[PDB]
């Protein structure tokens, strides 16, 4: 198994649905942030060392390639952070892998990000996310790795993440840079709601007969998940309420 598709889209642009869509097409697993959170939290420290390596004055690219290969062993595709921040490196390791850029309205994206991924430091909901994540075993190590991977994607060392305006422009610039960096034939821009048609054509497969395009991971469902984790203090006791998520 080798990487066939590199998902460059940022969190909250439909990466989980694209993960599930690629798993349907290929019948093999696709990486995602939820693979880390719910299945392999030991990957956190690996991603952290890879991101740190990029910050050095002289970066060892083969250390980065080796780490990515270990992390993605057994996977047919990647989506979401932290992997999307390494799309240039994954394109080079896998020159025949195609690139998908999931994209959506920038203002819908910011709202979704503030609800699930990156609340402002002054938002009291931030404390609820953290309390729910604690039930899952997620701690400060994860938040540092995830934040560092977002900053790496945005190619900034210092960033005021509480500034909505700076996030909007980093979002536009990132999506613009992907389309500049990736050769046109090697890239599909998949807008939210685009469904099977353009994706299957791009990947040279047929549209899955009788299987609807996934619609997973809404901020409404994530808000409920956080609340049920806080209430019941157990993922196992609540997962029956969240089918088709993890
Ligand atoms: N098939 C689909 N059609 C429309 N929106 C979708 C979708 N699949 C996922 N989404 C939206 O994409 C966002 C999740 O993206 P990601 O998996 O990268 O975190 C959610 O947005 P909202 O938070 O606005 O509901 C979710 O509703
Ligand atoms: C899945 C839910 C329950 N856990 C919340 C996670 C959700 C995943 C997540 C992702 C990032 C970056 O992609 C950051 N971040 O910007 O530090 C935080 C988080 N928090």
């Amino acid at each position: 198994t080798t990487i066939q598709v590199i998902g460059a889209g940022l969190p909250r642009t439909g990466t989980n649905s694209m993960k599930k869509a690629l798993e349907i097409i290929y019948s093999k697993p696709c990486y995602h942030m939820y693979e880390i959170i719910f299945k392999k939290q030991s990957d956190i420290s690996i991603w952290q060392q890879l991101i740190d390596e990029t910050h050095k004055t002289t970066s060892d690219k083969r250390k980065i390639y080796n780490g990515l290969n270990e992390l993605l062993n057994g996977y047919i595709a990647t989506t979401d952070l932290p992997s999307c921040s390494f799309y240039k490196e994954l394109m080079t390791m896998y020159p025949n892998a195609k690139v998908l850029l999931t994209i959506r309205d920038k203002y819908d994206w910011l709202y979704s990000l503030r609800k699930v991924v990156l609340p402002k430091s002054t938002d009291p909901w931030k404390l609820k996310i953290e309390e729910g994540d604690q039930v899952l075993g997620i701690d400060s190590n994860f938040y540092k790795m995830s934040e560092d991977s977002l900053k790496f994607a945005f190619q900034k060392n210092h960033i005021n993440l509480d500034d909505d305006e700076i996030l909007l422009e980093c979002y536009d610039e990132y999506n613009r840079l992907v389309q500049e960096i990736v050769p046109p034939e090697r890239l599909l821009i998949h807008h939210l709601g685009d469904g099977w048609e353009s994706l299957c054509q791009f990947l040279n497969v047929d549209i899955p007969n009788g299987i609807s395009y996934p619609c997973a991971n809404s901020h409404h469902q994530m808000t409920q998940l956080t609340e049920q984790l806080i209430k019941h203090k157990s993922l196992d006791d609540i997962i029956h309420m969240f089918p088709g998520l993890i």
